[PDB]
């Protein structure tokens, strides 16, 4: 449930507290592509993802990122966002089974084997990114990946942050975080897309470049409470 993820997040945000190592917990952010939603079903299929691993000491530490050729509203959703090319000329991988099996090998290479894998993504995307990942796929389907808020994420690391920071504030509050989070102020940071959004300049829409603004935008917010050196690339644009 919704009250479940969240009370899974700040008891995830409160081990590391707790543990001296807030600054060294690492959070892997996903964002997903689509080209067109199903009309009576709950199923988007995909055209581009990304992944990032974070963690408020070290920033960006891994980036994972590919376009998705799924072979097939559609024109209208795409020709406004992401505009990748739609099947059967869309690029990147077209073998589904393969994809799922790369992503899911990139975070448990983050996370470890054996345990359910938990990724962030903004909450008006969880449905999406969740129905993408069921497109890729299963022993899956049988039984994986856990899709949490990364709003509420920025909000209970940022409070605990500043308690660690002896800089508790009650006037801090999930609007705000909220607000800061969707300014989006790393938007226009030259280089961070993939290189087909970098051609066309919809990079705004680029799966590789939210990830690394959604980074970018946990530095700009937290780090500063922390005396961290922010490292150009990893915590800030280079
Ligand atoms: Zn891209």
């Amino acid at each position: 449930s919704l009250m479940d993820m969240k009370r899974t997040i700040e008891r995830l945000v409160l081990n590391a507290k707790m543990s001296h190592d807030l600054e060294n917990a690492k959070f892997v952010f996903v964002a997903f592509n689509y080209f067109t939603k199903a009309l009576t079903t709950d199923v988007y299929v995909p055209a581009e993802f990304a992944a990032c691993e974070y963690s408020l000491k070290e920033g960006i530490r891994s980036i994972y990122s590919t376009m998705i050729d799924p072979g097939q509203d559609a024109l209208l959703h795409s020709s406004t966002t992401h505009d990748l090319p739609l099947p059967p000329n869309a690029l990147g991988e077209k073998n589904m089974t393969k994809l799922y099996r790369n992503i899911v090998d990139y975070l448990s290479k983050c996370q470890g084997k054996g345990k359910t894998l938990v990724v962030f993504t903004p909450a008006e995307n969880i449905t999406m990114v969740k129905s993408c990942f069921r497109y890729l796929e299963d022993d899956f389907r049988d039984g994986k990946i856990q899709v949490f808020d990364i709003q509420y994420l920025l909000f209970i690391l940022k409070k605990e942050v500043m308690n660690v920071a002896d800089l508790n504030d009650e006037k801090i509050n999930k609007f705000a975080t909220d607000a800061f989070f969707k300014k989006d102020f790393f938007e226009f940071t030259a280089g961070i897309a993939c290189q087909y959004h970098e051609d066309n300049d919809r990079t705004k829409y680029c799966t590789q470049s939210m990830v690394t603004r959604w980074a970018y935008t946990f530095t700009d917010f937290m780090c500063g409470d922390l005396a961290i050196t922010v490292q150009p690339g990893k915590h800030i644009p280079a």
